[PDB]
């Protein structure tokens, strides 16, 4: 619509919630492509912080031969 867009994240990434959701969504996709058990995807949903999201995928990816 011609109206002006409401609040936008153009200013800065001051919004960490959006990044947490995308980080979990992007990490979940990697499990889906590999075809791992849905349990690991569910575990990502409980990831408290992104550092745990990358380390959990990295430890799981490193665990495989």
């Amino acid at each position: 619509m011609k109206a002006i867009f409401v609040l936008n994240a153009q200013h800065d990434e001051a919004v960490d919630a959006n990044s947490l959701a995308e980080a979990k969504v992007l990490a979940n996709r990697e499990l889906d492509k590999y075809g791992v058990s849905d349990y690991y995807k569910n575990l990502i949903n409980n990831a408290k912080t992104v550092e745990g999201v990358k380390a959990l995928i990295d430890e799981i990816l490193a665990a495989l031969p």
